[PDB]
């Protein structure tokens, strides 16, 4: 067993089995994970990171869509070969999904505008998107002070899921139903970056319609080997 396959079948894949919610503290590492928000910046600093309305109306997110071999998104690169390898070796123990491929990496900039995000759920029409997978980067983050706290309501389990955006912490969960979830308001800057896993099958099936995600969120990109 590898590290990250000693990883997913000790942790992620009876987290997931049981609360369909997965939460991953120090994930990358203080060194590559300092990296990814460098690069993050630099991308927002380039004017990388690009629409307001669609009660709640207006949104805020600056995003975007990194594949991973483009000049200065190596580490982010690095990020997804990462959150991939965790994948694989949840391959077959997740139950009936067939994960073949994923979105590219949204990465966002989500300013403390004093506003948060209100109770929903990814993928609530089956447009194939089985996993969110969301990496944080925010540093010395203060719930308490800042707001944006993620909380998300299984309906498997009788629980609240707190989660504080914290730096260099992975967040694995199912994107449909199961998982609606909210963003409390936030009073300062924040990055993540956010990709979504496919089912096979029920993308297969959306495609067969047209009930796929639009733009980027629709997308299928394959998940990266060893
Ligand atoms: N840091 C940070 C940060 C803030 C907000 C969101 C966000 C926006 C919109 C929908 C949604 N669903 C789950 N998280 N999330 C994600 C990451
Ligand atoms: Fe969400």
């Amino acid at each position: 067993p590898s590290a990250p396959e000693r990883l997913a079948l000790d942790y992620i894949v009876p987290c997931m089995r049981y609360y369909g919610i997965c939460v991953v503290d120090s994930f990358l590492g203080a060194a590559l994970g300092g990296r990814v928000l460098a690069e993050v910046e630099a991308l927002k600093r380039g004017g990388r990171l690009r629409q307001l309305v669609s009660p709640r109306s207006i949104r805020g997110d600056q995003i975007a869509w990194v594949e991973g071999h483009e000049p200065g998104c190596r580490s982010i690169g690095a990020l997804m070969a990462h959150v991939d390898a965790v994948i694989r070796h949840c391959a077959g123990r997740l139950g009936s999904y067939k994960i073949n491929g994923r979105t590219k990496a949204m990465v966002a900039c989500y300013p403390g505008n004093g506003l948060g995000y209100v109770r929903h759920v990814d993928n609530p029409h089956g447009d194939g998107r089985c996993i969110t997978c969301i990496y944080y980067l925010n540093q010395n983050w203060d719930v308490k002070v800042h707001g944006g706290l993620l909380q998300i309501f299984p309906e498997g389990r009788p629980v609240v899921a707190n989660i504080e955006p914290l730096f260099d912490r992975l967040l694995i969960f199912w994107s449909d139903r199961r998982n609606p979830h909210e963003v409390k308001p936030a009073y300062a800057t924040r990055y993540a970056i956010t990709v979504w896993y496919f089912d096979a099958d029920e993308r297969a099936r959306a495609k067969d319609k047209y009930q796929l995600a639009s733009g980027q969120k629709g997308v299928q990109v394959p998940v990266s080997q060893p």
